[PDB]
């Protein structure tokens, strides 16, 4: 009977090493084999409500004649084995895909879908070379784990992401275990204490000493904290260089305030030439898909459009798993939520064709320190040679507010920045009030001429939309850790007092700055706990006591011979 | 096989009038009949993800050997017939329960669960007298539709609730229809415009002229707007008086910032003596169960505890549907999230035994207008005869901020009240800074001595926790519409200038005001759009143009002969 199905729980699937993973099978009432969709999940396959509201109404797929397989990852919940993040997922996915393809009920066409960790596992599956995998749909995902979510393109540790995720998975690992232990109860309390106060947890020095988290999940230290360079340990689990040779259709979803955004978008660019790639980007953070934030509301249309997403996924899988050649007729290649106008808009490509990468130069009379300083932004090079100077003290970093926070206050992406504007280490540069709209849609970066009293330090840049009422709404930001200015792989220190031209990767945005608004850039040397704090020593940052760290007098140079600027992806639509 | 199940979609169930309602059957793999749980849903039975995250991981029930039936209400989605809210649900539930009881797979024991509208339908089902209904679990529900969600104990229309819900259901009614209409597209846009701006929609006068909503759902005007008195049209759909004679176990869930809270709690009190009743109350609003708000965070333990709720529901149904006499061993009768200390706590009853209903009298030197006025609260009667006076202008009502808002900004219950504190029509009375904690847990009310220049007007009272940093966090509030001061059924007007002693029902809270905090009360004559604005004319409010309305000079009397006070349910736990 069409629309009817059955569910088989805890079907045990043998991996190559004999370890069995648990799956649930959602199989339609049908008279032959059917196309199959796989979801690989470290948060209990049973608990479908927890993640699905962030993805698709995927029971519609089953009602429409797809089978759906949901799997517990190795060493979690009903699965056998031992859990270590990322390292087993390529092989386990290959073996899982092979098993599905052998079953009576599978017609030889398999796809995947799902969000975050359920998205990363899809790239790991796609590089396996299993011919029966016809399409993937990675949402809020990354193909380079160093670049997201653990470190970043600037070479700073995403400390809140690491500690929050570890505490979340830690809670799962305890719940999953062979038999309850006497220390379980106290461990839960401590994990809850971390999740209630991630910035506090991230503030303890040395950072690398994590009694609880290091015991529950040794990987947190052995892999992540201990490998600050993008070295061979990271390349091993990286998929990105392999993406260019793939020919697998991918339905890619991202959020402007999502921790994975830079890497999600990069995956689209990497696969678009060789296969049918699609892109959907909304104004969401990892834990807030509602479109509603404390000081910024995007409208009901901004709410994660789960039924539209479900329709689009089904059309996509119909095209690639069911060979229906017209299934994606009328479906755009790219669909973006353009903030400011606060509207969804169809595009033919990402980056947008007809992006004008435009420098906006830092300038102004007198110090740009604080929002009441003299800092300006202009499409013209600054006429006079100036410098803004501040003290960066690791004991007092600039607090993270909005942006791409995951676990520490990760539900307020477009955060009002006014609470940090009277700080002396926050340099502010803004345009005049705009008489006419300026659209900024694409990847964003800064080029700054900088110097320091230290042999290492950080520089941050943050793009901000200043509203008529004074709200200064965060759009996108990045960091450069100076030892990694040239390379993430082979860092070198800087000479105190010497001027360097450095790039800051500020990820991406889509915003129309409307008449009455200003374009604003904040520059500093910290953004904590989004990124860990640079010790200003040149040492092994995660191994240093706070008292071992140094302050740094940092300087931004601006003028004709040091034309520091932000590069904005300008779109003009008449 | 234990843990396995099947799903049959769109099974058509005949009602007494021959109209067929659509259900989905989730039936376990079993060798005999099983106990059955029913959910009655106006938001598409297919769309399980939309409501379930607010309820239970109910697939665990199916894996544990319960069948689950989810039904589309009459006239919506896959069901036949015509949709009108509330009026058909008693009969349709009786016929649905009868059909389930007749099926091969039902063992004669049926229960219900679910949230909001899926909770109200459970009281309607329980009064039907179907013996096979052994237990219900109404979450965020009401047994008196006048008192919640449409009007209230004070006799004011909950206008934002009415317009928001109508627009939501309107969107469903269009999606559900026989065949797409040319005007559907424009109707969707207009419904979206209402949902993006509920206060704007509520501001149009006369209120009763609703071209779009009145066309899509005539009931919005014919029943709700046209019947401001708690008259025979309301008693018809009211279940409350019938609750006292029931003997049906009920697992009742509520939220301190939920629109249905006063009525949810009343249902517990009404049934507790004759059957096994349970109560669970968290710090949630109808659309925000996260425990996180713009200016107030309750901790991760405050997040709606879906797996604990699932375990408790299953134990409850095991006890009452499966006759397992020890199933609820160790389960508390009452479990409350006590705000301030921000901890869950078990209790033996609601109201708490050992509640001291304590008057806190309004006082102070000079005007209590604004937060910088002289208004005080004290357990001692005020020594001097004073009065605070303000102008209430319907064209400029006090805006709603937090509280029990449903659709207009309904995701910020514990809202900071500072944005309205410099208003002259907001009278503020506060205690000294507390040296020691004061717990307020129970139902809350005010008794005010009031006078007006008008023949009708409103008075509002709002309890507030003032934090050390200045945040003035809303706790609970109510309203009295003066024509309904004595009765909701047979209103009479007041004489201008005459003093009346009036009661204001402020629903309920659980809060410890900690050392360093103040207890604060705000008094006014509007709270819009939580409640519609009184026109100050004595007229038919919903039929008046703004220009037809009058201003009112309103007065709060306080002193020895007019001891205006708030009654706080004080708990002392040494
Ligand atoms: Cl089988
Ligand atoms: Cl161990
Ligand atoms: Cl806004
Ligand atoms: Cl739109
Ligand atoms: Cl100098
Ligand atoms: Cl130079
Ligand atoms: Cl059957
Ligand atoms: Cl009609
Ligand atoms: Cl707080
Ligand atoms: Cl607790
Ligand atoms: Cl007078
Ligand atoms: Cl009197």
């Amino acid at each position: 009977v069409d629309g009817n199905y059955s569910v088989a729980s805890n079907v045990m699937v043998p991996m190559r090493d004999g370890v069995r993973l648990a799956v649930d099978l959602y199989r339609p009432d049908a008279d032959g084999p059917v196309p199959v969709l796989l979801v690989r999940n470290p948060y209990d396959k049973f608990d479908v409500f927890a993640w699905s509201t962030q993805s698709t109404n995927w029971l519609e797929f089953v009602r429409d004649g797809y089978a759906v397989v949901i799997q517990d990852t190795r060493g979690l919940f009903a699965s056998e084995g031992e859990f270590v993040p990322h390292v087993d997922d390529e092989a386990d996915a290959e073996d899982t895909l092979s098993w599905i393809l052998e079953q009576a009920w599978c017609d030889g066409n398999v796809g995947m879908f799902g969000v975050s960790y359920l998205g990363v596992t899809q790239w790991q599956a796609a590089v396996s070379g299993v011919g029966g995998l016809k399409a993937i749909a990675p949402s809020m995902a990354s193909a380079d784990l160093y670049r997201a979510p653990w470190y970043g393109p600037g070479g700073a540790l995403s400390v809140e992401a690491l500690l929050g995720w570890s505490a979340l998975i830690g809670t799962g690992l305890i719940t999953s275990r062979s038999d309850a232990r006497p220390e379980d109860a106290a461990d839960f309390v401590q994990l809850a204490a971390i999740l209630n106060d991630v910035a506090g947890a991230a503030s303890v020095t040395p950072l690398a000493e994590q009694p609880l988290l290091g015991r529950l999940i040794p990987w947190v230290i052995d892999q992540v904290v201990d490998h600050p360079d993008n070295d061979e340990s990271w390349q091993s689990i990286s998929l990105f260089e392999r993406l260019g040779g793939l020919a697998t259709p991918a339905l890619i979803t991202a959020g402007w305030y999502d921790g994975f955004v830079g890497e999600s978008l990069r995956t689209f660019v990497a696969v678009k030439d060789n296969a049918d790639a699609r892109l959907v980007v909304g104004p969401w953070s990892h834990s807030n898909l509602t479109g509603r934030n404390a000081d910024r509301k995007f409208g009901i249309a901004a709410t994660y459009p789960i039924q539209e997403a479900t329709t689009m996924h089904k059309a996509f899988f119909d095209r690639h798993l069911r060979g229906e050649t017209d299934a994606l007729a009328g479906v755009p290649k790219v669909r973006l939520f353009v903030m400011g106008i606060d509207e969804w808009r169809d595009e033919t490509d990402w980056p947008l064709p007809d992006t004008a990468y435009t420098p906006f130069y830092l300038g102004g009379s007198g110090a740009a320190n604080t929002s009441t300083g003299g800092g300006t932004l202009s499409t013209s090079i600054s006429g006079t040679e100036s410098a803004d100077t501040y003290l960066y003290d690791p004991a007092d970093p600039v607090p993270s507010l909005g942006g791409t926070l995951l676990f520490h206050n990760g539900d307020n992406g477009p955060a009002d920045q006014r609470p940090i504007h009277d700080r002396d280490d926050v340099l502010c540069y803004s345009t005049e009030v705009l008489t006419d709209p300026v659209e900024v849609t694409g990847t964003v970066s800064a080029r700054l001429f900088v110097s320091s009293s230290a042999v290492d330090t950080d520089f941050t840049a943050k793009l901000v939309d200043v509203f008529p009422d004074g709200r200064a709404i965060a759009l996108c930001d990045g960091i450069v850790r100076m030892r990694y200015r040239e390379t993430l792989v082979n860092p070198t220190l800087i000479e105190a007092g010497e001027i360097y031209e450095v790039a800051i990767d500020m990820l991406a945005t889509s915003n129309v700055f409307l008449p009455g608004h200003r374009i604003m850039v904040q520059v500093s040397s910290s953004n904590f706990p989004k990124y860990d704090r640079n010790s200003n020593t040149g040492g092994v940052i995660a191994r240093e006591q706070l008292e071992e760290m140094c302050t740094a007098v940092n300087r931004i140079h601006r003028g004709p011979e040091h034309p520091s600027h932000i590069v904005l992806p300008i779109i003009k639509r008449k």
